């Protein structure tokens, strides 16, 4: 298994969105979907499972880029939306 640590910092709402056309894919426009979208902050690097626990955490990336991600959320992840919530 595999998993990273993330400090939640705004969500946005849950409404229905038109997406962007995916890199490389057919030029049709795509159905709007609902979907929601939350930005957080990683706390470390990536940590491996270990058994029932999970290893000790990765070195960091020695990156100069802000350690903020987007997370979209959409399909049928959008269950996740009432258990996620600043701070």
């Amino acid at each position: 298994g595999q998993s990273r640590l993330f400090l939640l910092c705004h969500k946005e709402a849950l409404m229905k969105r038109n997406f962007c056309v995916p890199p490389g894919a057919s030029p049709e426009v795509p159905k709007p979907a609902l979907s929601f979208y939350v930005l957080g902050s990683w706390l470390g690097g990536t940590q491996r499972k270990e058994g029932t626990g999970w290893g000790l955490p990765e070195p960091q990336g020695n990156d100069d880029n802000d350690q903020k991600v987007h997370l979209i959320f959409f399909g049928s992840s959008v269950r996740w939306f009432e258990f996620l919530h600043p701070g």
